[PDB]
C-alpha cells in the first residue's frame, strides 16, 4: 500500500470525522468485511454513469405539473433569459421544449453548439432530453413570479470526477460469567437478562439470579435457551441487560458470515439514560475506561443455513384486517388468520406488514415456507411504489434480510427527486438493519454516487450521525468512506472545503464562546474582537469559496465581515454574511448563514424534511400551502448551520413594536412592508396560504403549541416556524393572524372562509396518506428522539390524523380545532412569560 493511499485515507478520515481503520472498539470484523464487500457496489455504479450527467447533475422530475402553476402559465409560452455575455434577450418557450431544443430555436434565430445553459449565480444546468417544465428550477421560479435567468456557458470538464483508482438440534445456551465496573456511582441489587430477539420480538428470555451489586460480580451460570441452534433466524441478536434497567448490550447470534457466533466476549454496554433505535445496535461502547462490561462464553458449534378459496366471511376478517392503520396491535387471532391464509394475503401488498408480523421467526420450517412465499412474488413486483409500505417494511419489527430486500427492491424504481424527499429517514432506517452491510445501505450507496445532488446530501446526513451517534457511528462511517472513496476529486475537493469552513467557525465560535455570559451578551468588546477573528481568516486558511451545506447549487465567497455579528440568543449564534461568489449571478445579496454551536441540529433536519415531504404530499394533490422548510443542516457535533430568511422578523417582535397583546399590528406591519397596495394585496393571500400550511404540518407532528418567538414571517407575507429542537392548543392562530384574514370576535369573511377551506382541503389531503404519516412519525421518534414510548408517544399521530373516520367527521373535527384556537385568544401565548419565574 502506496504512502499516497496513506495520506488518502488521512484525508478521508478527516471528512468523514470518524477513523474507519481504527480497530479499538471491535470484537470481530464485520466492520472490515463491509468495507471489502462495499468496494464492488461503488466501483460497479462509478463505472455505470454518464460523466456528462453527472458532471452537470440537472435536477428533474417526472411528475406532472400541478395545476397552480398551469396558472402562471396560459399563453403556451415561457421566457427564458440567456445572459452570456454582457448581452442577453428574452425568448419565449413551450413547456415541453427541450434545452437543446430552446437552443436550436435560438443559435439560428440569431447567428459553436458546445454549449449548455446555465442557472445565473448557481451551479445548477439545464440539460438532457427532458421538457424545460420539468426542470425543478424551472418550477421553483414560477411558484414565486420570478423570471428565468439563465447563461450561455461551456460544459463542465468531466475529467474533474476523476476517481482516484482502487486497490444442530440441540438447545440454545450462554454463559454468563459475570459483570465489571469500575466505580458504582443505597446498594441495590442486579441480575442479567438475556434475550433472543428478532424484529423487537423476545423469542426467548433467561435471567440470571440476583447478586449483590459490586464491582465485580461472578456467575459462571449457563443460560438455557428453549430454542434449538438450528431455529436461530439470521439476524438474531442476543440482548443482554443489567436490572437494579441500567445497562445493554446486544450480539449478533449469527454473524456476517452465515456463521454461529461462538467464543469468549467481553463487551462494554451502553448505560440508560434517566424503544428507540440505540437499544438495538450491535456496536459496543467505545469508553472501556468508564463502562459496565459484561463477559460471557458460547460453545455453540454448528454451522448452519446448509385449491383452498377463503369462505366468504373470513375473507371479510381478513380484510378488515388489512385495513387497519399501521400502528393497530395485532392479536394471536389475526397473526394466525394472515398466516393461514398466507397465499391470500400475499395479494394485498397493504399486508405484508401485518403478514411478516405473523410469521414465527423462531421456528426453521416457517421461516422457509416465508422464503417460498417469498418466491412467487408477481403481485408485489408489479404493485405501484408505496412509499409509507415500503418503509414499514425497513422499520425495527423486521430483522429478515429477504423481507427488507424486497422493500428495497420498490425503492429501486424511485427518480432522484424522490430519493431527495426521503433520503434522510431511508438514512436513519439503517440503523435498524442488523448487519453493517445491506441491500438499503447499498442502495444509498448507489444513488449517492448516481447523482451529485443526492450524494452531497447523503455526505451531511450521514456525518451529522456519525458525529454525534456513539452507537452507529461505525456503521455510518463505512458508508460514507464507500461513498468518498467514488464520488469523484471534484465533490472531494468540495467537500473538504466545507469541513475547512465549519471547522475554522468553531474555533471561531469557541474562542468567542468564552467571553460571554447568560441573558445578555452585549459585549460590543467581543464583536470587535470578533470581526478581527473573521479578518484573519479571510486570509487564508479559510478558502475563497464553499458550496452552501443546504443549498449546494450555491457557491459562497468571502465573508462580508462588516455585516457579521454575534446573535443575541441563549446559544450565542454567528450570524454570518457572505458574497456570492460567482460573478454572473443576478444580484447583490449577500448568503447569510447562522452558524450555531452547542446543540444537536438533527431534530430540526429531521422536521424540516418532514415539512418537506408534506410539501410534496400536497402537490401531488395540485395544493400550495407555500410552507418555508429553510435550510438547515447538522454539520457536526453539537454544531450546524441554518440558513437566514432574507426580510424576515420574528412575531414577537413585530408585537414589540412588555406583554400585551394587538390585533391590528400584524395587518399594519404588512401594510407598512409593502411597496404598493397591490404587493398588500398579494402579501395578505400569501399570509392565509402559509398560515393554513403550518397549522395543518403542525397539528399532526404534535408541534403546535409555540412561543411566538419561534414563529417568523416574511415581509411578504410568508409565515414560517423554527427551532424544532425540542391551558393548551392544538396549533396558533391568534387574533392578529386572523386580523389579517379580516376577521375579529367570532366574524367571517371571504379571505377567512378561504382559509377554513384551504385547511381542510390540506388536512384531508394528508389523511389520504395516512400510513405514510404515520411510518414517518414513528420512525422520527424512535431514531430522533430520547426513549420515546411507541404506545402513547407514536399514538398522537393516529389521533390527530383522527384515523377511524369518515370525511365529515375529519372536517368537523379540524374545524373545531380552529374553535378552540378562538376562543383561547391571545390566552396561551401571554401564560409563557412566567413559566420562567
Ligand atoms: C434555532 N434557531 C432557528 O431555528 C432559526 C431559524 C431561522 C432563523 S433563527 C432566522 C433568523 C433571522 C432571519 C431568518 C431566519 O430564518 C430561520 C435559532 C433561533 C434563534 C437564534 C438563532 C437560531 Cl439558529
Amino acid at each position: 500500500m502506496s504512502e499516497e493511499s496513506q495520506a488518502f485515507q488521512r484525508q478521508l478520515t478527516a471528512l468523514i470525522g470518524y477513523d474507519v481503520t481504527d480497530v479499538s472498539n471491535v470484537h470481530d470484523d464485520e466492520l472490515e468485511f463491509t468495507r471489502r464487500g462495499l468496494v464492488t457496489p461503488r466501483m460497479a455504479e462509478v463505472a455505470s454513469r454518464d460523466p456528462k450527467l453527472y458532471a452537470m447533475h440537472p435536477w428533474v422530475t417526472s411528475k406532472p405539473l400541478p395545476e397552480y402553476l398551469w396558472k402562471k402559465i396560459a399563453n403556451n409560452c415561457i421566457f427564458i433569459v440567456i445572459h452570456r455575455s454582457t448581452t442577453s434577450q428574452t425568448i419565449k418557450v413551450s413547456p415541453d421544449d427541450t434545452p437543446g431544443a430552446i437552443l436550436q430555436s435560438f443559435f439560428t434565430k440569431m447567428a459553436e453548439q458546445d454549449f449548455v445553459l446555465r442557472v445565473c449565480g448557481r451551479d445548477e444546468y439545464l440539460v438532457g432530453e427532458t421538457p424545460i417544465k420539468n426542470f425543478q428550477w424551472v418550477r421553483h421560479c414560477l411558484k414565486n413570479g420570478e423570471e428565468i435567468h439563465v447563461v450561455l456557458d461551456t460544459p463542465p470538464d468531466p475529467a474533474l470526477d476523476e476517481v482516484r483508482k482502487e486497490e444442530c438440534d440441540r438447545k440454545f445456551r450462554v454463559k454468563i460469567r459475570g459483570i465489571d465496573i469500575p466505580v458504582l456511582p443505597t446498594d441495590l441489587t442486579v441480575f442479567v437478562e438475556a434475550n433472543i430477539q428478532h424484529g423487537q420480538q423476545v423469542l426467548c428470555q433467561r435471567r440470571t439470579s440476583p447478586k449483590p451489586f459490586t464491582e465485580e460480580v461472578l456467575w459462571n451460570v449457563w443460560l438455557e435457551f428453549s430454542i434449538k441452534i438450528k431455529d436461530l433466524p439470521k439476524g438474531a441478536l442476543l440482548n443482554l441487560q443489567i436490572y437494579c434497567l441500567l445497562y445493554y448490550v446486544n450480539l449478533l447470534l449469527i454473524d456476517h458470515r452465515f456463521l454461529l457466533r461462538r467464543g469468549e466476549y467481553v463487551l462494554h454496554m451502553w448505560q440508560i439514560s434517566g424503544f428507540n433505535a440505540d437499544k438495538l445496535t450491535s456496536a459496543t461502547n467505545p469508553d472501556k475506561e468508564n463502562s459496565m462490561s459484561i463477559s460471557i462464553l458460547l460453545d455453540n458449534y454448528c454451522h448452519p443455513i446448509a385449491r383452498a378459496e377463503m369462505p366468504n366471511q373470513l375473507r371479510k376478517q381478513l380484510e378488515a384486517i388489512i385495513a387497519t392503520d399501521p400502528l393497530n396491535p395485532l392479536t394471536a387471532e389475526d397473526k394466525e388468520l394472515l398466516w393461514h391464509f398466507r397465499y391470500e394475503s400475499l395479494k394485498h401488498p397493504k399486508a405484508y406488514p401485518k403478514l411478516f408480523s405473523s410469521v414465527k421467526w423462531g421456528q426453521q420450517e416457517i421461516v422457509a415456507k416465508t422464503y417460498q412465499l417469498l418466491a412467487r412474488r408477481e403481485v408485489w413486483d408489479q404493485s405501484a411504489l408505496d412509499v409509507g409500505l415500503t418503509m414499514q417494511l425497513l422499520d425495527c419489527n423486521f430483522s429478515d434480510e429477504n423481507v427488507r430486500a424486497i422493500a428495497v427492491q420498490k425503492l429501486e424504481s424511485l427518480e432522484d427527486d424522490d430519493v431527495l424527499h426521503y433520503l434522510l429517514q431511508l438514512v436513519q432506517a439503517v440503523k435498524f438493519e442488523p448487519y453493517h452491510d445491506s441491500a438499503l445501505a447499498r442502495f444509498l450507496l448507489k444513488r449517492g454516487l448516481r447523482n451529485k445532488r443526492i450524494g452531497h446530501f447523503l455526505f451531511w446526513f450521514l456525518r451529522s450521525e456519525i458525529a454525534q451517534s456513539r452507537h452507529y457511528q461505525q456503521r455510518f462511517a463505512v458508508i460514507l468512506e464507500a461513498y468518498l472513496r467514488g464520488c469523484g476529486t471534484a465533490m472531494l475537493h468540495d467537500f473538504t472545503q466545507q469541513v475547512q469552513v465549519i471547522e475554522m467557525l468553531q474555533k471561531v465560535t469557541l474562542d468567542i464562546k468564552s467571553l460571554s455570559a447568560e441573558k445578555y451578551d452585549v459585549s460590543s468588546q467581543v464583536i470587535s474582537q470578533l470581526k478581527q477573528k473573521l479578518e484573519n481568516l479571510q486570509n487564508s486558511q479559510l478558502p475563497e469559496s464553499f458550496r452552501v451545506p443546504y443549498d449546494p447549487g450555491l457557491k459562497a465567497g468571502a465573508l462580508a465581515i462588516e455585516k457579521c455579528k454575534v446573535m443575541a440568543s441563549k446559544k450565542k449564534p454567528l450570524w454570518l454574511e457572505f458574497k456570492c461568489a460567482d460573478p454572473t449571478a443576478l444580484s447583490n445579496e449577500t448568503i447569510g448563514i447562522i452558524f450555531k454551536h452547542g446543540d444537536d441540529l438533527r431534530q430540526d433536519m429531521l422536521i424540516l424534511q418532514i415539512l418537506r415531504i408534506m410539501e410534496s404530499i400536497w402537490e401531488t394533490e395540485s395544493l400550495d400551502l407555500c410552507l418555508l422548510p429553510y435550510g438547515c443542516i447538522s454539520t457536526g457535533d453539537k454544531i450546524g448551520m441554518i440558513e437566514i430568511v432574507k426580510d424576515a422578523t420574528t412575531i414577537a417582535k413585530i408585537q414589540q413594536s412588555t406583554g400585551a397583546f394587538k390585533d391590528e399590528v400584524l395587518n399594519h406591519w404588512l401594510k407598512e412592508k409593502s411597496p404598493t397596495e397591490e404587493k398588500f394585496q398579494a402579501a395578505v393571500e400569501r399570509f392565509v396560504y402559509s398560515c393554513a400550511g403550518y397549522c395543518v404540518a403542525t397539528f399532526v407532528l404534535g408541534i403546535g403549541d409555540r412561543h411566538n418567538d419561534n414563529i417568523m414571517i416574511t415581509e411578504t407575507g410568508n409565515l414560517f416556524h423554527i427551532d424544532f429542537g425540542h391551558e393548551r392548543v392544538p396549533f396558533v392562530l391568534t387574533p392578529d393572524f386572523l386580523f389579517v384574514m379580516g376577521t375579529s370576535g367570532k366574524k367571517t369573511s371571504p379571505h377567512f372562509q378561504k382559509f377554513q377551506d384551504i385547511c381542510v382541503k390540506a388536512y384531508l389531503a394528508l389523511r389520504h396518506h395516512t400510513n405514510l404519516l404515520i411510518i414517518l412519525f414513528s420512525m422520527m421518534l424512535m431514531t430522533g428522539m430520547p426513549q420515546l414510548t411507541s404506545k402513547e408517544d407514536i399514538e398522537y399521530i393516529r389521533d390527530a390524523l383522527t384515523v377511524g373516520k369518515n370525511e365529515e367527521d375529519a372536517k368537523k373535527y379540524f374545524l373545531d380545532q380552529i374553535e378552540v384556537c378562538r376562543d383561547k385568544g391571545w390566552t396561551v401565548q401571554f401564560n409563557w412569560f412566567l413559566h420562567l419565574v
